């Protein structure tokens, strides 16, 4: 095989429950947290855009 699984420890029934809690913290691999992130920053943008330029305090047009 690529090495051998003959050499290679298997995990025990308590190591396999314990991995998959860590699946259930990261949902599966990436972290969700990122994701938001990036959400979050096209949302600000779509905002500013939307947003009304600033009140010229020398009321003095463009």
């Amino acid at each position: 095989g690529p090495l051998g699984s003959r050499k290679i420890a298997q995990m025990t029934e308590e190591q396999f429950a314990l991995a998959l809690k860590m699946s259930e913290q990261e949902a599966r691999e990436v972290n969700s947290q990122e994701e938001e992130e990036e959400e979050l920053l096209r949302k600000a943008i779509a905002e500013s855009l939307n947003s009304c330029r600033p009140s010229d305090a020398s009321a003095t047009r463009s």
